[PDB]
């Protein structure tokens, strides 16, 4: 059951509230606590000082995400991984997750380390500043420049 | 034509009759548009997860865009890649736009079949594919790990 | 003050006197503020496209931050360098925070005019740019591709 408000306009339903506590803009079914479609331009957040969008958790064994989905299946996500937060900022790195074509977990194309700021790439612990498992292509040569 | 729900007299909320919801605003240009001065928007998961941005078919591409002055700065995407089957197609991009909002180009493409990253690099064949140069701080070759 | 749609028996949509609205919880710290498990905010579109951050201002800073027990752990934002002309300034930045939330710096920088990506690195010169080590499992050297 839900609550909804409509114009008499078009008499079409605007938001919805349904009774668990759902929000639907645009939709009559939410299922999220804030649903949204639209068209191009879904949700814009516009901040007028430095800020944004903020995605927080109540514990730190919760891992917020942002996840990318077509036809409502996982394809990416860029998340804050479960790596416990057990000192000296060890834990809670930086990952971007790929999906399989029924949304399972691939793995994770990048992390990146809280405490030390290395850079892995197919690495969930970088031990350099940037650390590569696998192989490395370079188009012009096969050495580093020296910077 | 429109409904605002106000406090202390002042319009905090808009609904409009084309569907479009404003926080902040009388007149939202988006299906939500919120407007606030530093934290604009706090998305709070009691379990592991977040915010979704979905897209109604796999031709649709969702993105994350960054505007300053509602101009393109910066997006990340998958992008349009056709999923022709055994996880190929839709990859992950992050575009670079110039300073009138127009593409400049995938600045990063990530492979999403392989886990490839390639840096200026649209297909790339490696863990890490670089089209162009690379400069390390400490010398030329890779420590083997 | 404050003003709450009831469902069932319970608040599920308040705005209060300063215009926050939240979903999930009475006591609203942004302009929009939810509540959830899980699946917090989901944006679909029905096109190519999905969610804008956006600033009122070349020297403000749009930003997706990551939080836990609403402590800064990352951020993925679009710096204040100066847009001098030719696709200068507004570079994409990652950041990373200690435990109590204090910034640590940049760990990514990508620049807007070049693509180029800095790996701890704040004004990349090279297609990539990594200031420190580099290590690769599979052997010293890059292959020419």
């Amino acid at each position: 059951d839900a609550f909804s408000l409509s114009f008499e306009t078009n008499n079409t339903p605007r938001m919805t509230i349904d009774d668990v506590g759902r929000v639907g803009v645009g939709t009559t079914a939410p299922t999220s606590a804030l649903h949204v479609i639209g068209t191009g331009e879904v949700a814009r957040f516009v901040t007028s000082a430095t800020g944004g969008v903020v995605i927080d958790s109540t514990a730190l064994n919760y891992n917020p995400s942002l996840i990318y989905r077509k036809t409502n299946i996982n394809r990416w996500s860029m998340m804050v991984n479960a790596a416990s937060e057990t000192g000296g900022n060890a834990g809670s790195n930086l990952s971007i997750l790929r999906y399989d074509d029924t949304g399972a977990t691939l793995g994770a194309a990048v992390t990146i380390d809280r405490a030390s700021g290395f850079f892995g790439i197919n690495t969930a612990a970088p031990a350099y500043n940037i650390h590569v498992t696998g192989t490395a292509g370079l188009s012009t040569g096969s050495a580093w420049t020296v910077a």
